[PDB]
């Protein structure tokens, strides 16, 4: 690109992916700082639609998550990053949609439509958004126009300091009244895949999560439930 | 003062190209890194690790998909990654598309490198390993002994590479790519070779 | 490509070559040093691999120093250069591999992995190396980290001055015990095409070579031999 | 809190044939000699800091054989077999059953110059596994490494192969002895009877 | 892009007669030693920088005989045949078959205060025909000198020729070996199975 | 320092004086050169030329009608020059009629030289020849060995004086002059004289 108006589609977009170290902190008064990077989900693309969900706490964002946030009773979310990357040709058919829910207790979406209504909708071409890989690196970034990411509105959630829940427990109260959850997870992420060319999967991408954790009040990892 | 010092850089390791992922695992061990390596190394009882670096190189169309995931484990004794997501967490993860990595050609031929940003590489940090001079082993012994006990091999080898190959748009391999290993050694204390075990 | 980790895979690979006059000096004390490239060869690529080598002496090099060395009793090889441009698509399956033998008795190598410990190795998509084009050219050069060029260490060759030897009389040398070549020619340059999509060879690209040469000692250009 | 001694002691007594005959010592305190041995093990750990293995004669100028040594550091190696074979090891040595004697030098350390015909050979320190080994028994080791022998490479730093052949008989012959020049490093302690 | 290293091992064994018995080695990684022979095959070519031939005795001071040694460098010429011949070649060197326990110093190089007795020899490294040689094997080399002799020269840089004699019988008697210590670098690098 | 170093100048090689062009050549090896040095350079298995000049001297009248030439080539290979023409080519090239070149005699008693540009005298550009230490060569064996292929030679020989004599006024030989070889040379690694090919 030279001039203003004129963009050129390549053959197929490239990202490499540079995962850097973990950073924590015990900032004085309890807390304990956590920053950091792990692949969230595989992605994979057909002709009809298919509506994916996960829940955006602890012990289901990450797998190093996971282990280290049970040290600590609570958590508050600070920043948290669902952001996608193509592994796949220009050549590909496909769309990518995401966005937010937080009653647990609503339906989850069934049409691309209801999906554009969602707090931080985004939507893209299967085989672009590697412009946002400056984010999961954690390099400058350039312009991130062209990048499918999207972001917690950690700003206006049900409450700040959430309890780590692990999925075994949290299916189990939910599953007396899945209404018991608005008190244990924030929100939840939402994934919509259509526009494909085959009635089989094809490989599309894959979403990397980048967040920033305060963990308090600690606990033996084996008494947390 | 003893030590032979070796640079080299030889074919580490073959990719195919599926769209379901097959997660493998290379030891970091001479016997292993390549078969150059696997020929000289042997003429010497033990060797240090000064500098190892996998690099990824394509050989396919740019209309090939797929993505290719590495990263290091340190106790011979932990499992090896079943999904790529806990792969992406272990020290020096790396990945990009199965047709990029272009650049990381001048890790190979060792000539003057521009930018490698976009280079599929990984590097081993040498500095915090268990011992620094180790025995030389055949996968043949180290086999027999991990039968026994895992645990066992803690003090033989390093590390071990973890490799992942997910996405393809076929159910069936496609060349795709090679890992080529550029690797900086001292060996020690000669003996014959047919009697390195 | 604008930020950092980012890389785009074009339709195609675009180079205009145009080869600039030779450069001839006769420098006192004998020598007299020529400068010059030429297309060395034609390029094809298979789905099973096929190795294909060429021996680096003037005769064999190009077909312009052919005739012009001839003219002078013996030489020395100051810089040579084998450079591969693509001219292809980036959807053409293929890789080419290329590396230095110097003992003509030695066997010619059989796999990619056997090639890939020789000296100068290099290796690449068929579609790709258009950033060599710097060297045929002689431009100013950019990012030559994608290119696919090799030279020879012509610092630990044998000897200096190889003596003009003739393909015709090298050969019948050659035939009585390959050993008497070790003489007669410093190095041969190896050559490897293989994970193409057909049986039948397709069009990959092609290798100019580039070279520099002190040539000394005249002779009438017809007992050369 | 470190204790060092120096100290030379008799490591083992030689006899030659008329067909190779190879054997091999552990480096390591147990082994090494009896007066070592019981020293060392009042201590937890160790770490050699100079070991040298050398040979001596006994027999006339007249006796046939040849002797040879050298150094192994896998355990699970397998021991030459051949006089090529063990030649080609780190510190390698070979000489005439009755020759050596210069090396008497070295046990007494005192002026020596002429230790060219010396058989003797050194230990690289400097590279071995790690620096701090555990004080094992010859028992306990034995019953380990028949498990697997890859379990020997945390116990020991390496051990010294020797070889005698070209003798004049088929029935042993009285040839000369081994003995060793240490140089110590010894830590934590521990009572004696408590070490395995 | 050098790999330069320096050991010492067995290059052949020797036994003394009644009767002159010339024999000959060539001076390249290949027939040197086993050990040599197989690491120095995964490189193209190589460098001498240091080549020496160490005659070490293995028999009694009692046993009768004398060994020689020197170089030659046109494989053309014809190899010696008297002692008196031999001993007009570069690096000549003679003494008793139970001589020369001293050169052992320079096998395990340390202080080698005492060689005066050393029945060892050195090549010039200096005045070879050229500085880096191809890797060359027995059988190939061989087939090559069949059709004729000087075809070796730029395959070759030297060879050692040895005699024994002032023996004590008519068949062999174990006399001693003859190990080589060397320094070499080694380039361009190749499979190990493709070298010729 | 084990070389041997030695300044001589002998005679190298008689000049008949015909009218029809007879084309020789001599190598440029000791065994060649001349008697003398033949039979001291054969002590020695290998040498190195330090500087190689070939001088022609006269013998007759001023009558004598005729003219000389002289030149070098090195690749044993190549076809000796069939024309004075081609001749005239060659590295070295030098032409005078055979009764000058009075002048040349200071090369060959070594002592003070005035004007040397009447001299029928030509020199080798040791500086750049194949190797620095040639074996030393029996004819006899040279020819047994360019027998089965020239090229065989190269390694031998550094180079080889043509030397051409045309014009004349007789069809018969007469007595002209002397080409004298004034040499400075190594000799290294001794052998029993007899031993050597
Ligand atoms: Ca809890
Ligand atoms: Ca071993
Ligand atoms: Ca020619
Ligand atoms: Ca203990
Ligand atoms: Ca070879
Ligand atoms: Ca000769």
């Amino acid at each position: 690109p030279t001039q203003a108006g004129i963009s050129m589609a390549p053959s197929a977009q490239g990202a490499m992916v540079r995962i850097r170290n973990p950073a924590v902190s015990s900032s004085r008064g309890g807390i304990t700082v956590l920053t950091h990077s792990e692949l969230s989900a595989e992605i994979g693309v057909t002709d009809s639609i298919v509506v994916s969900s996960e829940l955006v706490m602890p012990y289901t964002v990450g797998t190093w998550l996971r282990g280290v946030a049970a040290n600590w009773s609570k958590y508050s979310w600070l920043s948290v990053r669902y952001t996608y990357i193509p592994s796949c040709p220009s050549s590909t058919a496909g769309s990518i949609h995401m966005g937010f829910q937080y009653d647990m207790a609503d339906t989850v979406p069934v049409s691309v439509n209801q999906l554009s209504n969602l707090r931080g909708y985004v939507s893209g071409q299967v085989w672009s958004g590697s412009a946002g890989l400056c984010f999961i690196n954690g390099t400058r970034c350039s312009d991130t126009s062209t990048a499918i990411s999207t972001t917690l509105d950690v700003s206006k959630l049900g409450k700040k300091w959430y309890p780590y829940k692990t999925s075994a427990d949290y299916a189990t109260a939910v599953g007396v009244d899945v209404n018991i959850a608005t008190p244990l997870v924030p929100a939840r992420l939402v994934i919509a895949l259509l526009d494909g060319s085959s009635s089989t999967a094809v490989a599309a991408g894959r979403i990397y999560c980048t967040y920033t954790i305060q963990m308090i009040e600690p606990t033996a990892s084996a008494l947390n439930n």
